[PDB]
């Protein structure tokens, strides 16, 4: 079987992307963030207190007849920005464009930080990472793709977000018409129970390109592309005006300037982020400052491929027993 799904942006920033996603019998529709640098399923629901909730759509267990509360079990998780979330858990039906899947464990929110609470547009989150990252205690539980896993014509599933538009998640096949070129595939490590890879290095605007090995996570639930300090310090060199704010905690550009290309390597091939993607806007309404969208990876301890990277290219994340990462131009 196969599973197909259109996910959209957020708001005219692509700060993050949602795709409706169908749980329970009769379904309760929710718009999840699909998250490949985590592994839990959970959503806003009727356990979440109340105050905490501003607007998104709630999961009613009591109103499906086929969910089942996991006695027990409970769940917390803490995100690399500070954000943070925790409840019991349930197991119910969950479709994804048409897949589906029996007996998913879905995490319920008693409680949620503020970061979740003004984004009123994300009902939840479904975790794509490996199944060794899930927060559920005492008995961890499977992401929806490990569960999905045997049913699939293939252990794939592919991320083709949009530049201001909206994309495709597909689920169990290889889209052959969505890319241009082949596509090159890539070595990945699971041993953090990320899709962690290795770049094989970068280039500026139309600089000569180096050569130099980036160890970083492929990550569809982070915003911007995060990187080390000395290739970060090289591209904002090359715009006009740039600085690296603390009281803004990354670097700015004047929103005037014309922002220059990224290059990052995946084998022998190039991925190019046109320099308009770099662009996240003026970092206060009305200002002239304008925050950039490659930043460094310093305080964080690890790279983050993230969205800004990512919606350049047409992205597998192959789950075979060998799992590897495969990029082609769109
Ligand atoms: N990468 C996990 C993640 C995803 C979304 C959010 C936000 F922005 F919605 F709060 C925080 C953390």
């Amino acid at each position: 079987s196969t599973g197909s799904a259109t996910t959209t942006p957020i708001d005219s920033l692509d700060d993050a992307y949602i795709t409706p996603v169908q749980i329970g019998t009769p379904a309760q529709t929710l718009n999840l963030d699909f998250d490949t640098g985590s592994s839990d399923l959970w959503v806003f629901s009727s356990e979440t207190t109340a105050s905490e909730v501003d607007g998104q759509t709630i999961y009613t267990p009591s109103k499906s007849t086929t969910a089942k509360l996991l006695s027990g079990a409970t769940w917390s998780i803490s995100y690399g920005d500070g954000s943070s979330s925790s409840g019991d858990v349930y197991t119910d039906t969950v479709s994804v464009g048409g897949l589906t899947v029996t007996g998913q464990a879905v995490e319920s929110a008693k409680k949620v930080s503020s970061s979740f609470t003004e984004d009123s547009t994300i009902d939840g989150l479904l975790g794509l990472a490996f199944s060794t990252l899930n927060t559920v205690s005492p008995t961890q539980q499977k992401t929806f793709f490990d569960n999905a896993k045997a049913s699939l014509d293939s252990p794939v599933f592919t991320a083709d977000l949009g530049y201001h538009a909206p994309g495709t998640y597909n689920f169990g096949f290889i889209d052959t018409t969505a890319y241009t070129g082949s596509i090159t595939y890539t070595a990945v490590s699971t041993k953090q129970g990320f899709w962690e890879w290795t770049s094989t290095g970068y280039a500026v605007g139309s600089g000569t390109f180096k050569s130099t090995s980036i160890d970083g996570i492929a990550d569809t639930g982070t915003t911007l592309l995060y990187l080390p300090a000395t290739v970060v310090s090289a591209y904002w060199a090359q715009v006009s005006g740039a600085k690296s704010s603390s009281s803004v905690g990354g670097y700015v550009f004047p929103c005037s300037a014309t922002l220059p290309s990224f290059t990052f390597g995946v084998g022998s091939a190039r991925i190019v982020i046109p320099g308009d993607y770099i662009d996240f806007g003026p970092i206060s309404t009305g200002s002239s400052s304008c925050f950039g969208g490659i930043q460094s990876s310093a305080g964080i301890g690890i790279n983050i491929f993230g969205d800004v990277a990512l919606k350049a290219a047409f992205v597998v994340f192959n789950g075979a027993t060998t799992p590897t990462l495969g990029f082609a131009s769109k």
